[PDB]
C-alpha cells in the first residue's frame, strides 16, 4: 500500500493524475498537494487550440510550456489537450469552413506535435464530436461542416506527425453502455479499427451528475472498447457531490479491466473545478482530503 494516489495507482501500473493551470502554478497548497499526488498532468486549457495558435502560423507555447515543464520537472508524464475541438477555437479558425478549415486543422496538428514530438504519452487528437441526446449524429460545427472524414483526417496527420504518441478520441456522456451517444462513439471506433484509422485509445471524460449518472455499466463499456483493440482511460473524473461511494466504483472499474490505463480526476481543489459548485473533486478548499480522497485511495491499495 501505498499513501498517494499516483503512487498507489503505480503499484497496478496505472497512472493518477489531474488538469494543471498555468497561472496557479504560483499557488504553494495547489502545488505541493499536485506535485505529492499525481504523476500524470494534463494542461487544463494551455494546449488548446486557442491558446497555442493565437494567431494562423504563429504558435504560442508559452504557458502550454510552463505546465508541460512543470509536469517534467514533478516526475509528471503528460496527456496533450487537444488538438481538434468545436470549442475554444481562435477567431481566425471559427471563420474558416470547407477546405480551408481542413488546411488549417491538419495545419495546426503538425505544429503542435512537432513541438512535442516524443514528449507526450497520449493525444487527445479529436475531442467531442458527438451530439448529445437520442440520435448518435455528430455535432454540428465548422469542422463537422467540412466533411464526416475530419476525425479520421486529424488522426491521420497525428500518426505521421508523432508516430510515439498514442492517439485518442475522448468524449463524455459515453460512459453507459446503454445510451445512444454511447454507441455511436462505439461504431465509430469499430468502423475505424476495420478501415485502418490510426486510433490507439478513447477517453472517458466521466463528467458525473445528475442529468448523467454513473452506472455500473461503466465497467461493460471500458471492457468493450477494450476488445477493439484501444486502451482505454478515464479523463476528466469528477462527480457532483463527490459521494465516496461513486469514486470507489469508478476507480474499481478502472482497476477491472486490464487495457484501462489510469484516471486523471479535472483539478485538484473543489475550488479549482470548472464546477466548483457542485463540489466534485478529491480534496476541500483549504486542501485538505475529503471522504472521497480516502474511497479512491483505499480502492487503488486494493
Ligand atoms: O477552465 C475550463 C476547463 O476546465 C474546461 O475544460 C473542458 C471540460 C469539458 N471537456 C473538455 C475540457 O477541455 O474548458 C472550459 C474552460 O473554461
Amino acid at each position: 500500500a501505498e499513501s498517494t494516489l499516483g503512487a498507489a495507482a503505480a503499484q497496478s501500473g496505472r497512472y493518477f493524475g489531474t488538469a494543471i493551470a498555468s497561472g496557479r502554478l504560483s499557488d504553494s497548497t495547489y502545488t505541493s498537494i499536485a506535485g505529492r499526488e499525481f504523476n500524470m498532468v494534463t494542461a487544463e486549457n494551455e494546449m488548446k487550440i486557442d491558446a497555442t495558435e493565437p494567431q494562423r502560423g504563429q504558435f504560442n507555447f508559452s504557458s502550454a510550456d510552463r505546465v508541460y515543464n512543470w509536469a517534467v520537472q514533478n516526475g509528471k508524464q503528460v496527456r496533450g489537450h487537444t488538438l481538434a475541438w468545436h470549442s475554444q477555437q481562435p477567431g481566425w479558425m471559427q471563420s474558416l469552413s470547407g477546405s480551408a478549415l481542413r488546411q488549417a486543422m491538419i495545419d495546426h496538428i503538425n505544429g503542435v506535435m512537432a513541438h512535442y514530438k516524443g514528449k507526450i504519452v497520449q493525444w487527445d487528437v479529436v475531442n467531442e464530436a458527438f451530439a448529445d441526446g437520442s440520435s448518435g449524429a455528430r455535432r454540428d460545427s465548422n469542422l463537422q461542416r467540412s466533411g464526416n472524414d475530419w476525425i479520421e483526417v486529424a488522426f491521420r496527420t497525428a500518426r505521421a506527425a508523432d508516430p510515439s504518441a498514442k492517439l485518442c478520441y475522448n468524449d463524455y456522456n459515453v460512459e453507459n453502455w446503454t445510451w445512444a451517444k454511447t454507441q455511436a462513439m462505439y461504431n465509430m471506433v469499430r468502423d475505424f479499427k476495420q478501415r485502418g484509422v490510426p486510433i490507439d485509445c478513447v477517453g472517458f471524460q466521466s463528467h458525473f451528475n445528475s442529468g448523467s449518472p454513473y452506472n455500473s455499466n461503466f465497467r461493460t463499456t471500458l471492457q468493450n472498447f477494450a476488445a477493439l483493440g484501444v486502451d482505454v482511460a478515464i479523463t476528466e473524473l469528477d462527480i457532483q457531490g463527490a459521494p465516496a461511494s461513486t469514486y470507489a466504483n469508478v476507480t474499481n472499474d478502472c482497476l477491472a479491466v486490464s487495457r484501462c490505463l489510469g484516471i486523471t480526476v479535472w483539478g485538484v481543489r473543489d475550488s479549482d473545478s470548472w464546477r466548483s459548485e457542485q463540489t466534485p473533486l478529491l480534496f476541500n478548499n483549504d486542501g485538505s482530503k475529503k471522504a472521497a480522497y480516502t474511497a479512491v485511495l483505499d480502492a487503488l491499495n486494493g
